[PDB]
């Protein structure tokens, strides 16, 4: 699809069998979701914004479907202001910016 | 043009004819610029991201040229390490997300 930016580009994702709403964020290197349990191994990671770093859990090689497109990759879980799909998975579904 | 997401979508912008690097950020509602001395009055504002909130100066009706496309609107000035072009101006240049 083509998605315009007059509103927040929020789309439905499916992860762990659950549907969630997440923001397509080309400003985000990584994908960060609110607290949830995911199967398999994880490790602690720090990621940061303009005024400091936060702790998240890193889960690798996770299946996630974004607006119907499949991705398998790293998902961070932690206290994010909103579920964010960042470039690690935007690249997987073939997303570009166009004008 | 088409902006890939293999790397951060950094492009050249112009403000006052001065050229700067900026990130095209579909996760940002508004545009956030590195500290610079814009003239005139501004309004205090707080914006939040992972980590928390930072104080910025809001300037209205500011012209920014984005790869040759002139947008005019609100910009927020603060200690960011990188200029961020948000939806408020991305919409004006006809920018979309496509996959
Ligand atoms: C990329 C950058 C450095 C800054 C741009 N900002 C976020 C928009 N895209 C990215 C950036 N962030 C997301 C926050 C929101 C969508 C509310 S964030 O917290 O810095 C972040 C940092 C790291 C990652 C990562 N490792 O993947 C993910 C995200 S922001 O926090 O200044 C910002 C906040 C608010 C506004 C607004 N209200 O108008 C506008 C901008
Ligand atoms: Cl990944
Ligand atoms: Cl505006």
């Amino acid at each position: 699809p083509q998605i315009t930016l007059w509103q927040r580009p929020l789309v439905t994702i499916k992860i762990g069998g659950q549907l969630k709403e997440a923001l397509l964020d080309t400003g985000a290197d990584d994908t960060v979701l609110e607290e949830m349990s995911l199967p398999g191994r994880w490790k602690p990671k720090m990621i940061g914004g303009i005024g400091g770093f936060i702790k998240v859990r890193q889960y690798d090689q996770i299946l996630i479907e974004i607006c119907g497109h499949k991705a398998i990759g790293t998902v961070l879980v932690g206290p994010t202001p909103v579920n964010i799909i960042g470039r690690n998975l935007l690249t997987q579904i073939g997303c570009t910016l166009n004008f």
